[PDB]
């Protein structure tokens, strides 16, 4: 997370960390609990290449990475069949936990938005995660969960911004309709935040508008952060999550 | 270049080296001389972000990189407007030399293929370059130009192979019509070969079938090297090159 | 620490962590509390180049590095004036805390040996710290404090060990009089443990026999770890420490 | 070499490059031909750990490393028995080539100094090699041999410099009598130059005053380069070299 601050311990009860087996169970991507037995994340964290379930674990909401891990096994990984790269799109995936979660006050699911919610500029949104605090700059121990308020922008503007300082024809789409843009040169998501959630407080309810996906660097001019647009994939999510 | 051997001094008089300004004029990509004043390379080598012509130079065929540099300024960098990533396609670009080359003894142009050439499996094809000799293994000094003979694989077969061991739907095209596949687990191009030529001897003449574009690693099982198919962009090339 | 295991919470109340300013107050060396206002460490941790005191902090015993830091400022650095390198000798230094420490129960001082003490061969002593777990292998987060039991090796025997497979003349002393050997190919201190204590239980009491100083690698054949011999420097220590 | 320039092709005919077996025969240290069959280098290049002769080769003067290699096998490695670290001293060694050289015009031994030659300040002196061009900044391809004129500094004056900004006692000698100092913040040797020749022109003749040994960084304030003083080791050299 670029800019922003360490999260209070009562906020973002839906945030998860994905761990890969190695010299230790290392954080590699974020995710969000959207159902007591299901985690929403980005496909580029787990695909397009199929990997071994046994080597993956999920850690639930934790103020400091690694401090008091309670790692959870995954029974299923479900990656959107349309996914190949983040720029092409469909950067979304689901993890079915071996067992449902004992939902607490410290840990619970985030609400998915109605298909109608567009998240227009002006909505108050936050992105959270344990990723780099800037380009090539790791989150320092003891790895607190971070949050940053980010401005949302309409897709046509974000797409046009990406063509500034680039060879790509203005008529050639860069930011697709299944994506959503947010951030500026001081507030952004970054490497390690991938898969994590962008949430917006709508009518008193925090809704997950997006999934940290990609961008050119972090907090770079005319290169806002790009998220997978959750509303686009409600149909797909509902094939699997009750 | 993975596999193969150091090139004879007489072979591949069209191979060029692209250099970027820094501590030294460092090789970052290959290219081919297709006109005394024009160099053909890959788009991802010089984009999609717009670069300054001053930090760029071109070096014509050398047996050993850096050892007899006569660097050449470039007056125009022309990048295919459809390009954004190598997976999406249109990974091709043109460099106009500030001044025409005088066709030397070890410096000639490569012939572009007629639109009729599909380059079926079984044809004799070489890729050349000064890139990595394997995944994350640099070409050792004194940096001899390498060549390797690579088996051509039909697009549809190559596309289906890229799906092997991936989540990506059989529905979804990975290797596109503007691309071409060649290489196996012992013969391939790699990082630093990008922008370089793939050449096939057809009826007594060497034609440039492809431009080194991308792939999943180098020389990996079921992941042959991917090239920009030159016949697909003849029109665009001819729009600029006499 | 090479080999051994995580230290129980009750043990080694004198162990401290030396921190350098930067992106975060990063641990670079160990040490020991020998008095409520004084920490014993290695000269090479804080020399021979004179350091900025404002860039230094001390952290009393912690089960896990970084989680719950309570960093203490330092008012004086005192480096033995004979120190230039660890191979030459005199690898010992003192840090004066700006304020006396409130001695606790899980933070006590360690007892220094009487002027005569020898610590005979074979005798089992303990070295502790947050250092690397092997050659080029960092202690994984959450960075638990490690301990390991290491056998003392008599100096002359150790010195000969250091001559095996070396050009250095037998009559040239490599392990010196102000040094002490301990460890084997399975149990040793390592980078990051430097400045930390080697302790022995003598007649029911833990005495600090040495300070982690140096060695040829960690736990390599014929190269036990070298510690600075505390008894050699008792007089110097007592000139500053009440 | 820090500062200075590429050497003319006719100069320093005695310069040699030491190579170790790897992906390629990589340069790791310098040295000088002091006899058709003998190379003088630093001990820290080859010791104090005993090394396999079949893993080492010598390259006689080349304008550019690796470019036109003719590697020469070594029959004996002779490391001064007193060597253990460069700061301690006796950083000198001798390599016996498997066979004598065919002393041409491009290759020619350098002359050793008479015992009484002291090399006082003001004397004209150059150091040459293929080492780093600055701290942590490698010599760029195509790796030309560099040269630089270095100011000689009296041991006692040099010693004083080394005490500035250091905790080391004034009475503790850092720069020993078997060492010689030269260079400043613009001109100095550096990593990879070690073992190579420091030559001074005395009464029209070039004499090798020093062997590149060590220093605190390269070209740092108050830290001249330190060399083994050749005069000091004449007797030991002559016990082996006719
Ligand atoms: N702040 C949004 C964001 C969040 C998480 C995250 C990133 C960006 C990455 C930053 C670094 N990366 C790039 O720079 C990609 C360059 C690129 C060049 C050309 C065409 C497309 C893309 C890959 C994405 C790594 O993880
Ligand atoms: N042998 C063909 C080839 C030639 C030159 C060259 C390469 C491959 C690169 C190898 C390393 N790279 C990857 O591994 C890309 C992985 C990838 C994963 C998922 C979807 C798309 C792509 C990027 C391409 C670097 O330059
Ligand atoms: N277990 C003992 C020990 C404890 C802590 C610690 C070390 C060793 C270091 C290990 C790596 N280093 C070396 O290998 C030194 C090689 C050397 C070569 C030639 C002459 C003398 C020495 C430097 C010391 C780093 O910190
Ligand atoms: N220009 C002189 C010179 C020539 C060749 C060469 C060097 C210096 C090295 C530079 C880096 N090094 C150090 O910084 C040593 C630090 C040190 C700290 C404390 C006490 C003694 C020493 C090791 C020597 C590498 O090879």
């Amino acid at each position: 997370i670029v800019g922003g601050q360490e999260a209070p311990r009562s906020k973002w009860p839906w945030q998860v960390s994905l761990r890969v087996h190695g010299p230790y169970w290392m954080h590699f991507c974020g995710g969000s609990l959207i159902h007591p037995q299901w985690v929403l994340t980005a496909a580029h964290c787990v695909g397009p290449d199929v990997k071994d379930l046994a080597a993956l674990r999920v850690q639930l909401r934790e103020q400091h990475l690694y401090y008091q891990d309670q790692l959870l096994p995954v029974s299923r990984i479900i990656v959107h069949p349309q996914f190949y790269t983040a720029q092409i799109g469909a950067d979304i995936a689901l993890l079915e936990l071996e067992e449902p979660v004992k939902v607490s006050s410290h840990v619970h699911t985030v609400t998915l938005p109605p298909a109608s919610e567009t998240f227009p500029p002006g909505m108050p949104c936050w992105v959270t995660g344990w990723g780099d605090v800037d380009n090539d700059e790791r989150l320092p121990p003891p790895f607190p969960l971070k949050q940053v308020k980010v401005p949302i922008m309409e897709n046509h503007i974000c797409d046009a911004k990406y063509h500034l300082g680039a060879y790509t024809g203005d008529d050639v789409r860069i930011v697709r309709d299944d994506m959503l843009c947010a951030g500026n040169t001081r507030r952004d998501s970054c490497q390690g935040d991938s898969g994590g959630p962008l949430v917006c407080k709508v009518n008193g309810t925090w809704l997950q508008a997006g999934v940290v996906s990609w961008g050119e660097g972090c907090a770079q001019p005319n290169r806002p952060g790009i998220y997978t647009r959750v509303t686009y994939y409600l149909d797909w999510i509902h094939h699997y999550v009750p």
